[PDB]
Parts: C-alpha cells; sequence; structure tokens
C-alpha cells in the first residue's frame, strides 16, 4: 500500500501525471494541432500568478461561484493564425521560455468552430519551484 | 500566582494538557483501541496545515458558522478495520512517521455503531515547531 | 512649517504624545490610582497582538462596525482589589515586565462603581520595536 | 512582434509611459501650473501605501464599488496657495525628496474653480524599488 502524498505534489492539469514530456512528446503534440488545423498560441506566468486562488472575492457580495484569480496567463504575442508549420510552434517556445526563463509558460490551441481551447498543457516550469513531486515521489 | 502564557502556547486537543505520552502510555492508549474493538487509523499534515484557520470564509456569504479549514487532516493508508493486534498499529506509526518525518502524525479510532471518531491524540511533531510550551514552562 | 510624519509613528492612546513616562511620572500617576480607590490592573501582549486589526472579519456578514481583534490584552494575574499600597503596584510592573521582556505591557484602573477603566497607559514596549518615533522626529 | 512584459513594470499614471522627466521637463510642467494660475502641492507616500490596494474591504458589506485604499497620499505641507514662482515649487520638491529620501514623491495642481487636482506625476521613487521597468525594458 503506497499513500499518495499531499505535501509539494502539486499538478498541472492535462498531461500533468505522466512524465515529463520529452521533445519528441512536445514534438508529437504540436503535430496533432497543426494536423487538426487547430490555432497554437503560448501563455506564461510568474509564480505568484501560476495557481488558481480568491484574493479578488473580498470584494464581493455572494457572488464567488466559479470566480478565481489567475485562470488567464499573459499572452505571449499571438494565436498562431493559419500557421501551419510545426517548427514554428517550437522555435516560439524557444523564443518565449527564453524572455521569460523564470516563468511558468504553456502550450494551448484553440479550435475557432466551437470557439474553445481544444489542448493545453505545461512546457515550462521555474528552476526554483518546490511545490511539485517527481513521478516516483508522488507516493510514499 | 503564576500566570498562564499567551506566547507560543499552543495545544493538540486530548491529552496535550499532561506530560508528552511515553512509548508505554501510547501503547497503553493502542491496547485500549483494540480492547474496545475500535478502527485504528493514522492521519498526518504539514505544519501549514495542522491548525484550524478561515481561508476559505473569503468565498462565502454569511454561513461561516462552524466552517473552518484545517479540520481534515491526510489519511494513512486506510483505517485497520480488523485490526486486533496492537504491535500492527505501532508497526503503522513507525513507518507513517518515517515517511514524513516533519509533519503531524495523530493517532485515532472510530466506533461503527455510532459512525463516529471515538478516541484521538497526537504522536508526533515536527522538530522545528516552536509554537508550543514544555509542561514546566506553560505558567510563569 | 514642519511635516507630521506618516512612516513609523504609531501611537500607544493616553500620553503617549508626551515625552516618555519617567519613573517619578509612572509612580505619580500609580498615587493618583490609589487616592481614587480605583483598581490597579496589569495587561500585556506580544508584538504580533499589540494593535488594532480586522483579521476574523472575514467570517462575518455585514456586522463589522466596531468589532476590532487586539482589544484584549492578557492580564497579568488578577486586577488588585484592595490595593491601597502604590509599592505593590510598582512591584507587579517589574515582575511582569521581567516574565514578559519582549512584550508590550500597559498599566490601568477599574472603577467599579462606573464599572469602566478609568486610566491607561503603556509601561513597556519591546526593545525590537521600529514602528514609533522619539518626541523629536514625529515631525520633519 | 514585440511582447509586453507582465513582471515589474508597473506605472504611476500621467507621464509614465514616456521617459523619465529631465529637470527641464519638470521646470515646463511647474511653468505650465503658474501660467494657468494652479496651486502647486506635493504629496509623499512609503513604498507599502503607494499603490492602489482592497484590505479595508473585508469590513464591508456589498459596497466595494470604487473604494480603494492608498488613493489619498500625505500631504508635504500645505497647497502653495497664491505662488507665482517656479523657483518655489522647484525648492519644496527638494525639501520634500530630502525630509522623505525613501518615499514616492508626486507633484499635483488643483483647480479651484473646478474644484479639482488638474495635474499630476511621479518626482521620486525609492531607489530600492524593483517592481517597474525602464522603457526600453518594457516590451522584450
Amino acid at each position: 500500500m503506497m499513500v499518495w502524498t499531499p505535501v509539494n505534489n502539486k499538478m498541472f492539469e492535462t498531461f500533468s501525471y505522466l512524465p515529463p514530456l520529452t521533445d519528441e512528446q512536445i514534438a508529437a503534440q504540436v503535430d496533432y494541432i497543426v494536423a487538426n488545423g487547430w490555432i497554437p498560441c503560448l501563455e506564461f506566468a510568474e509564480a505568484d500568478k501560476a495557481y488558481v486562488s480568491n484574493e479578488s472575492a473580498i470584494r464581493f457580495g455572494s457572488v464567488s461561484c466559479l470566480y478565481y484569480d489567475n485562470r488567464y496567463w499573459t499572452m505571449w504575442k499571438l494565436p498562431m493564425f493559419g500557421c501551419r508549420d510545426p517548427m514554428q510552434v517550437l522555435r516560439e517556445i524557444v523564443a518565449c521560455t527564453k524572455a521569460f526563463p523564470d516563468a511558468y509558460v504553456r502550450l494551448v490551441a484553440f479550435d475557432n468552430q466551437k470557439q474553445v481551447q481544444i489542448m493545453g498543457f505545461l512546457v515550462q516550469r521555474p528552476k526554483s519551484a518546490r511545490d511539485w513531486q517527481p513521478a516516483n515521489k508522488r507516493s510514499v
């Protein structure tokens, strides 16, 4: 019987329960975006703005239902409309992480027919982050 | 006239006003669980999640009555259903404290007829805790 | 034209706008308590509990009017009922400050006919307090 | 395509999107105040009181609309009524920044016919401020 640790074991939505994505695995996800005609986009946030919080609810009456701060991140340039080249997306990941080496960075893609984000996963976390576990240390 | 100190004098419910439990005293409490047929279970929490607090009430209307965060701790494995062996409980205390050496750890027992926790006391506090007094420094 | 400083210029109610009380000045205030038949008492608080705050209002509906945390301090022993000797009060100030050398300590007096505190002033602040000005540095 | 940075890029209302004002540029703004017959005034605030916040809203019902802490700063002396000399304003800037070298200081001017502040801009920020970007580092 192994025990799932509650300590410093924060997650990051899709794919965060798998082993960290290799460069080949990321490339494959990017091919999937392009093959489906979705719109790639990068978003980023400093460590203090990375996880959902409640601080703005201090200003509210009884209307906090499904309100959370830090759902929005900051857009890196613009969504890559008309992009049909996976290398272009990989180059923007490099450019974004270079400009913001200490930020959380996530890759997302949009479907404009449904008007919804259709994919998303973390591609960088700050090296100073101490609030997460490697796969083999998630249970003890 | 001695003065009960308000400074760094936090307590931990049942038995926290007595001298710290010896290993023999813990064993005796464990025998009491087994003799009564109750279900032993261990729970633990990191220092930041150990004491009752109010942070979630920021999301509330006028409904904070008997709401507190940090009442729930994290379960170590499962409650030990059918356990009639005190040595088994002692071995789980050892295993739990070893896996989480910096956590607060409490031993509890359940009665399934009343469906309520029927006993509970702290069995470990982190070595770095500075918010509590030894028995002879509780008053000055 | 001198400018009253807003920075690190916290005050402590009665007499805090005067030069700090000498031992002779404190003795005189104590004589005043005794001459009037009032009940002397000492109260103390650690630095974090010294000034009025709002943290408990997170639990409230619209009822925060004239609610503040940290108005209560901690009683030193009991109010000195029947005390008609100023030296006894001075000895308790010494004893209280010795047991809590890093606390704020105030002397108060009660009138039991009106049932209200009738006098009060600070008799010790922690040496580590940096949030207050000397009389000659209160304006610049 | 350059990306506007969200990190440590706080601004300070009027003129904060231009290059920092030179002494000659400040003098020109001051001439503008005097030429129009407006009332010059200086205000200042320590770093913790410089930007708009919400802390007092913890005491509120549903009435936080257009309530913010830290809109008021501290007045330096009095508004300079009748002042028709730009050198006088410049001398008060010097005197204010000297007395409060670690404070944010802003120059404002009042129109008493409209009864409203008619101009305002930052004239000093603390040297220890790390929450702002130079013009050439505002986008990456």
